DNA sequence: TTCGATTGGATTGTGCCGGAAGTGCTGGCTCGAA
DNA sequence: CGATTGGATTGTGCCGGAAGTGCTGGCTCG
């Protein structure tokens, strides 16, 4: 059964593991340095596999030795209470590369700590795990409140809609709409025939680019959404499943870049990243792309 | 709970009703004219419930009369060939079952799969007197499935993640739409430009997802685990308000310049029925195929 | 589509709403009297429906307003005491009269405590109809309970099955005579020295005292609450007439009448369709009367 | 991924595999000793990885060849008519063939064993194929168990899977009902029958149909498939994602209720490394008895091969 | 001897804890680094 | 000269035509 390690047990860490348990996708190591709470909430994730008729061990750890023999190691651990976390985090980068590397170097290895496109290389870099072994959560995420959006307003199933959204996590991701289809229809269509307009989309737009901040300005914090789309990546490397899943991944000249993350199209299976899929871009949709990328640059020189 | 009924109990009729347990759908009646066995297989799936956690009630019956309160009807009955002569018999097929819904449910959502099921769809629509909102016909979400999965092979994806339309007819005449296809929502286009598959491999794939049903045949099997897949996915849209688009047979008013038949197109399958019907902006030539397809559905309608 | 409305979206209406989204059961309303934060969890929860191909819609209230058509009303709104009784029993009034008003056909699932109390002033001022509310209480404890014992005996925790009654709290009724491993009977475990009579009696206080135990380890217990109440809902919903013990009114079960009690119930599509009354040895019966008499006992203190 | 090879592509395993595509549990070969057919089946149930949202690869074969790498291996291939006692050593035939492939091919598979006298074949198979005793077993107790569990849940209207209830010795028409042992919800099935809710009278009735059963389906000119195949697939999926369900299977004996060098039906745990306990029930003077009457038929079948 | 307390959190805040008030925080404590 | 442990609508080694809730004439393989 694959041992899944939750590199901390924040709101999101405590999401992903009710998650775990309801799949049944495996056993659960909920760690934090913060002690004894990840064990509380382990313990009372734990009585649920009742309820969802599974089976997984959920226990909580303030020890990175049990990273040992981990399938799946997920990293939303990190400072958020600006540039002037870059440091802090990236300190806590090397700690847990410098475990992975001893304990389960063979691990596949989701980041979520922000920026997560500075993050997950610092990780990459200081774990030494392969390229196609690491990624960051990013376009999962926000193209799930895209899709959402959409969705409502063209009145269909919210998965029915597909979008991409790529380059960055954050202010600066690029939203592509060209590529947006519903139930595999080129959006263009909608907007012809009135079901949605120019403006309508902007706005959409907008609101994707500012959901966080939408969410936190009500007094609430993002981690239901962040943890399902963890998830799913997660799953689709657990089963094999070799989805289509925008993620934050090593670029070797996509684009125009290399020795730089960026989120990408990729297919992820039970070898890890299978495909980094390089969308063919017009000129004006590089140039967001190498802004976002720019902003990376900018961000990791600051550690 | 939802009343399913499954007019027709053959091999399509057996795997639905395995699929509507293991997903607890609702109770089922498995119904057809041949007596006996379909309370034999309504028996036999009735104890997996058991292995699903579910609790459908699923039973055999040899009497329309148990149509009555019907919240789905899905009619697989009728004389089958393997891949014109039939079109009188079923059409008498129709005229039959239709009265009996017009009495007992007249209410329920109605998936029609008797073959060729562009004519079919449209004399049970007729005889049932149901609104046309609660009535389609199987096509799209069928012959779609196999090109997605013929290109996600290639390609090396889920499945899934390969989206398609095939419009029109089901059958020969069916229109598949080289220009919709997308992969993880990309265009299909990206991946011939990189050569990750050619517009060869491509015709090759048009070609055998036509042909399935014929290639599965010739192999001494018959196709129905798909087919059963597929009318469940469109039963499950309608019952859980999920408002899906799936490619389904409806009755055409002015869509692609047609009336007073059915043909295959995007829909949204939601709790009120089909929701939407989707015109696609087809170009000259996709419209010259979609006609085509259309003119067959004719051509067979005028010989029942 | 069922409409579901969360009165109450602290952290255990969260869970509630994430799994609706994941079973795809139906539309959420989470309500609460705390503005713009049950807006906001409902907004991320939303974007869930992707990830779980699902199509429910997910909103923030701060108005008992949108108790209006709601199918399932859980509440789970109160003041709370870490491991009151007048402050809550104005709540229930609030609260009733408006699904009097406006929603006097849902079924309803209480989860403020003190439990047993609670869903019987709940049942007086809103008016349903007895088979329509229940309380939360043996699901959550007995998953406890079968969850520990099946990480003795090495089994599948759902192959444990047993019985907790009388009232959620303190003096809940563990019954030993009807613990099944994967229908076999605990004792003869215990006759093999797979798990001793000891390490049992264990379980059951470490069952009793577990809100306590995760408490003490600065967590609070809601993702097994909320599994728990969405297995009930569930079981309305879906018209599965699964057995689960949970509180109800009482009308000579037991011996007793005019409160409302832990037994196992079955829960189908017209709410509750069975009260099933164990046959209880007299030393059962006994701690079934002290659990009922502490409820009574709190129920004088409103 | 794992890889499920399906012994037999007839209507069990073409249920198996369209169940297998829809949990996703792993790659399916649909082998058949009939050229052709099991290669359409899996064409056709390959397309269902779209509607199911699947992965799982779905072949057909010919050839013992493509045992090879399997995770597990179903059989339920072998003779139902004359081409009775008269199949056995024909079935013997086939056990020892499947066997040797196992041994040479796949020998660290976990094996379900359906064929029927399956308290026999699954043993034979055992023998041949060398796996150890705790990776073999044979389907019986979770589909007899599944068709009392039913009826008597459809008397009590309570969910089916919230009766629980034991089918003890074999599978076959010597299986052991234990009255003693049946709950609903948790509770004795006396309390109910106390409370008039039921009488011992439909209670023996029920077990008679529960022993019934494939008689009354193939009276009804259909054949048990569909529930057989989800039992399969229920053990299958314990094993594969180590979920240590006790269910009721075939198991090799080795003292229990008095036996050894025989298979017989008990509780069993099914966790990720086989079978990982034998549950031996505390079976009183009479139900010893009914398990030795069937032991005693399993050892007549299996002194005619 | 002084004085701050992990990348998390219940109702409130937030190193930990009890007592208190009641849609709701802080005064007193221990441990350990500087 | 009977035909793998399977099967569509029917039966059932295979395939094609025929009739129409529905089989068997003609063929080829070792
Ligand atoms: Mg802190
Ligand atoms: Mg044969």
């Amino acid at each position: 059964k694959p041992k899944i390690v939750l590199v901390g047990s924040g709101m999101i860490g405590g999401v992903m593991a009710t998650l775990i348990v309801q799949k049944n996708l495996g056993d659960v190591v909920m760690f934090d340095v913060v002690k004894n709470m990840p064990q509380g909430k382990a313990l009372d994730t734990s009585h649920s596999n009742v309820m969802a008729y599974s089976n997984c061990k959920v226990t909580g750890s303030n020890s990175y030795d049990d990273l040992k023999g981990a399938d799946v190691v997920i990293v939303t651990a990190g400072f958020t209470k600006r540039d002037d976390l870059l440091p802090l985090n990236n300190k806590i980068m090397i700690e847990i590369g410098g475990h992975i590397k001893n304990l389960c170097p063979n691990a596949f290895i989701i980041v979520v700590t922000n920026p997560v496109d500075v993050m997950v290389q610092l990780l990459f870099e200081h774990s030494g795990v392969p390229k196609n072994k690491i990624i960051g959560l990013g376009g999962v995420l926000d193209t799930s409140r895209l899709k959402y959006y959409i969705s409502q307003k063209l009145n269909v199933c919210p998965r029915d809609v597909n979008a991409l959204i790529v380059g960055a996590h954050g202010n600066k991701m690029v939203l592509l709409k060209r590529y947006i289809t519903v139930g595999g229809i080129p959006l263009q269509e909608f907007i012809n025939n009135k079901k949605i307009t120019d403006e309508e989309v902007e706005g959409i737009f907008d609101r994707t680019v500012n959901t966080a901040l939408e969410i936190v300005n009500l007094l609430a914090s993002p981690y239901v959404a962040p943890a399902a789309a963890i998830i799913e990546m997660a799953e689709s490397y657990l089963k094999d499943i070799k989805k289509v899943l925008v993620c934050s991944t090593l670029l070797e000249g996509q684009y125009g870049h290399s020795n730089i993350f960026g989120g990408t199209p990729l297919v992820i299976g039970g070898t890890g990243v299978e495909q980094v899929i390089e969308l063919q871009l017009n000129a004006e949709e590089k140039t967001k792309f190498d802004e976002a990328v720019a902003e990376t640059k900018r961000m990791k020189a600051l550690i």
